[PDB]
């Protein structure tokens, strides 16, 4: 009989795709609990275990400029919006798994790409040859679930448990944006040829993968001041990586070269055209009620075009 509630402006705005979770770090756990309770029910997780899990998840995000705890909770909130706008398309196990997958999807990120790990010769790049950080993030998720009093999935059968951990693994692996391009091409073709079948688990897998990319990129779907200030955070990481590439004797790609600051506007255009727009385009085709993510992304592309024209 303990319903989590938010102040009125949050209670209403949290249901919208463009909600920003705000700069009050200590409200993020309650925002997440509010979302699980509304998306899943007060019954899906024992509150004391969920609280302990969220707090260990928080502790295992690092204080990097972008791939931090705020990103975790932001990506969960977009997933919550998709789930609440497409109620009857998702299983009970999918609703439980996917908000958790989003909270956990960047666990123990260090602010460097899979590439940099591979060029540095980091031990994780020997353990996990592809989707290096993303296998690490799942591995950290499983480690936190196995802490005493942290198994939020305790109530599930042996079957359901294997099923949810497999939804989470695939969800997290899909956030490897190298995998996005092929996934979306396949989903586009299936949607157009009419072969797309949500009863085919393999198809559901691809659709959940696209939702994961959509949630992961959701900074591009926010109010322009959120979008622009978040871009400054992600380039802070990208340029520190470029600095590290130069320290290994490697000229970085332009996106990671702080000497090519000037070129950010045009690089955002490429990003919106090559990744973001197509991502939310295909998502809106498959799940019509996600359309506000596409429309917001398009709006933000047009703000980046204005930056380029010196109209800001
Ligand atoms: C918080 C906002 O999230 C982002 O901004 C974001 N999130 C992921 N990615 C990303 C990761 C890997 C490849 C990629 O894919 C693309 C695709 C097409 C263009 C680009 N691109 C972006 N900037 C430059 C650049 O040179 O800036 C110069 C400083 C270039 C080339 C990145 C895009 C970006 C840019
Ligand atoms: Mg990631
Ligand atoms: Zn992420």
């Amino acid at each position: 009989l303990m319903q989590f509630t938010l102040p009125v402006r949050l209670c209403k705005e949290i249901e919208l795709f463009h909600f920003d979770i705000g700069p009050f770090e200590n409200m993020w756990p309650g925002i997440f609990v509010y979302m699980v309770h509304r998306s899943c029910g007060t019954s899906c997780f024992e509150l004391e275990k969920l609280c302990r899990f969220i707090m260990s998840v928080k502790k295992n995000y690092r204080r990097v400029p972008y791939h931090n705890w705020k990103h975790a909770v932001t990506v969960a909130h977009c997933m919550y919006a998709i789930l609440q706008n497409n109620h009857t398309l998702f299983t009970d196990l999918e609703r439980k798994g996917l908000l958790i997958a989003c909270l956990c999807h960047d666990l123990d990120h260090r602010g460097f790409s899979n590439s940099y790990l591979q060029k540095f010769d980091h031990p994780l790049a020997a353990l996990y040859s592809t989707s290096t950080m993303e296998q690490h993030h799942f591995s950290q998720t499983v480690s936190i679930l196995q802490l005493e009093g942290h198994n939020i999935f305790s109530t599930l059968s042996s079957s359901e448990y294997e099923q949810v951990l497999e939804i989470i693994r695939k969800a997290i692996i899909a956030t490897d944006l190298a995998l996005y391009f092929g996934n979306r091409k396949q989903l586009e073709e299936m949607y157009q040829t009419g072969s797309l079948n949500l009863n085919n688990q393999s198809h559901r897998d691809r659709v959940i993968g696209l939702m994961m990319t959509a949630c992961d990129l959701c900074s591009v779907t926010k109010l322009w001041p959120v979008t622009k200030l978040t871009a400054n955070d992600i380039y802070a990481e990208f340029w520190a990586e470029g600095d590290e590439m130069k320290k290994l004797g490697i000229q970085p790609i332009p996106m990671m070269d702080r000497d090519k600051k000037d070129e950010v506007p045009q690089g955002q255009l490429g990003f919106y055209n090559a990744v973001a727009i197509p991502c939310y385009t295909t998502l809106t085709q498959i799940l019509p009620p996600t359309e506000p993510l596409l429309k917001a992304c398009r709006d933000n592309l047009s703000q980046w075009e204005k930056v380029i024209r010196g109209e800001e």
